[PDB]
């Protein structure tokens, strides 16, 4: 579902991943929360063209990719956390020609150049582990 949507979520993108394309993802933070990850995946357990992973433990927004059985280099770069403890998040993800572009709060938070090229090819949005979500579009 579209509106309170229990995590695991699996949600398929119509068409496969087209450019321009924007998800949006707002949750909470669980103050007993670790880590949690929103993966942008090609099938619903193949190629993860971008994993994005809070962890809470150390405060660190990972990017990376999974491709070919094997993840590639992490990217942590950031100017601010929005996924401190017991904090909500208003995630806006859009899907660029040679990037993924990232916004959190309306701040700019990320960006993630295409690794896997065809990013066309990825129709499975998933969302795992340590958060509790209020909306999702795709
Ligand atoms: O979903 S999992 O693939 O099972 O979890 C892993 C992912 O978040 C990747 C993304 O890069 O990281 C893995 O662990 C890293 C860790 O970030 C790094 O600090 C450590 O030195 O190397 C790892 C790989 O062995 C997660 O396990």
């Amino acid at each position: 579902p579209t509106f309170n949507p229990p995590v695991p979520y699996f949600g398929r993108l119509q068409g496969g991943l087209t450019a321009r394309r924007t998800i949006i993802i707002k949750g909470y933070v669980p103050p007993t929360g670790k880590s949690f990850a929103i993966n942008f995946k090609v099938g619903s357990s193949g190629d993860i063209a971008l994993h994005i992973n809070p962890r809470m433990g150390n405060g660190t927004v990972v990017r990376n990719s999974l491709l070919n059985g094997s993840w590639g280099s992490e990217e942590k770069k950031i100017t601010h956390n929005p996924f401190g403890p017991g904090q909500f998040f208003d995630l806006s993800i859009r899907c660029g020609l040679d990037r993924f572009k990232v916004y959190a709060n309306g701040q700019h938070l990320f960006d993630f150049a295409h690794r896997l090229s065809a990013f066309q090819r990825v129709d499975t949005l998933e969302i795992q582990g340590d958060v509790t979500l209020s909306y999702v579009q795709i």
